[PDB]
């Protein structure tokens, strides 16, 4: 119960796995930067162990905070 974005897919707030709050947030340039960016990773995978830097990273944990634009409406 955090994040409420993507996290292995569209998701739909899920909020990752457990860890009581937090959202690992990782990825966004798929790894082309060519334009667009809605494949991302922000899933959480226990307590945001903070990865590696790569295309996009973070870590948040207030509520949310590993969205994603475009997406689809479908």
């Amino acid at each position: 119960i955090v994040c409420h974005t993507t996290a292995t897919s569209p998701i739909s707030a899920v909020t990752c796995p457990p860890g009581e709050n937090l959202c690992y947030r990782k990825m966004w340039c798929d790894a082309f930067c060519s334009s667009r960016g809605k494949v991302v990773e922000l899933g959480c995978a226990a307590t945001c162990p903070s990865k590696k830097p790569y295309e996009e990273v973070t870590c948040c944990s207030t509520d949310k905070c590993n969205p994603h634009p475009k997406q689809r409406p479908g």
